[PDB]
C-alpha cells in the first residue's frame, strides 16, 4: 500500500531506483511502458508475447497511464514483499543460467548487455546479497535479498 512505501528505508528507496533506472532506459517520459518491461525481459533471456507484457504494466499501473512511474514501482515492490515465491524462483533461474543454484558475479553480469548500471554496482550488489562470502548469491540468500532479510 501507499503509505507501506514509507516505511522502506531510505537505502531501500535509491537501491529500487537503481533498479528503475535500468528499465526506463532509452524510454519516453522515463516511465516504464511494455516496450522497456519486453527489453529487459529479453536481456535476461526470455521471449514475452505482447498480452504477458501487458498484463505485466496494468497489473502495477494505478493511474491508467499506461506506464510505470517510480512511485508505481515502489508500491509494486513493497506489495511483493510484505504468489510471489514462485516470481522469485523464475527471476533468479533467469539470472542462474547453468542451473547450478548460485548466481555467480559472471551471471550478474547479464545486467551490463544492452546496457546506466557499472561493473562496480554489479561487484557491490553482490556484496549486499552474498551473505556467506563465497561470491556467490544462492536461492536462500536470493530470497531474503529480495524480501528484506
Ligand atoms: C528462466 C525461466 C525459468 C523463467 O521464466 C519463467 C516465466 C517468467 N514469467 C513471469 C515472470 C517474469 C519476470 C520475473 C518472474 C516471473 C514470464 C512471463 C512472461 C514472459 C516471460 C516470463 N514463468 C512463466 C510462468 C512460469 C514461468
Ligand atoms: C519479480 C518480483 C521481484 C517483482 O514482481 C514484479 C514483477 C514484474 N516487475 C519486475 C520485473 C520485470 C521483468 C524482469 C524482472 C523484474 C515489473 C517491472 C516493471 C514493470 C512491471 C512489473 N511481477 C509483479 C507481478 C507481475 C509482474
Ligand atoms: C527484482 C527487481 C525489482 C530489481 O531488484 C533490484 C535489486 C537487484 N536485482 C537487480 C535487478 C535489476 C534489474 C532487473 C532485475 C533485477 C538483482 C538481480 C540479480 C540478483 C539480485 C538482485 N534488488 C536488490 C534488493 C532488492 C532490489
Ligand atoms: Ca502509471
Ligand atoms: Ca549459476
Ligand atoms: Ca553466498
Amino acid at each position: 500500500y501507499k503509505a507501506a512505501v514509507e516505511q522502506l528505508t531510505e537505502e531501500q528507496k535509491n537501491e529500487f531506483k537503481a533498479a528503475f533506472d535500468i528499465f526506463v532506459l532509452g524510454a519516453e517520459d522515463g516511465s516504464i511502458s511494455t516496450k522497456e518491461l519486453g527489453k529487459v525481459m529479453r536481456m535476461l533471456g526470455q521471449n514475452p508475447t505482447p498480452e504477458e507484457l501487458q498484463e505485466m504494466i496494468d497489473e502495477v499501473d494505478e493511474d491508467g497511464s499506461g506506464t510505470v512511474d517510480f512511485d508505481e514501482f515502489l508500491v509494486m515492490m513493497v506489495r511483493s514483499m510484505k504468489k510471489s515465491e514462485e516470481e522469485l524462483s523464475d527471476l533468479f533461474r533467469m539470472f542462474d543460467k547453468n542451473a547450478d543454484g548460485y548466481i555467480d558475479l559472471e551471471e550478474l553480469k547479464i545486467m551490463l548487455q544492452a546496457t546506466t548500471i557499472t561493473e562496480d554496482d554489479i561487484e557491490e550488489l553482490m556484496k549486499d546479497g552474498d551473505k556467506n562470502n563465497d561470491g556467490r548469491i544462492d536461492y536462500d540468500e536470493f530470497l531474503e535479498f529480495m524480501k528484506g532479510v
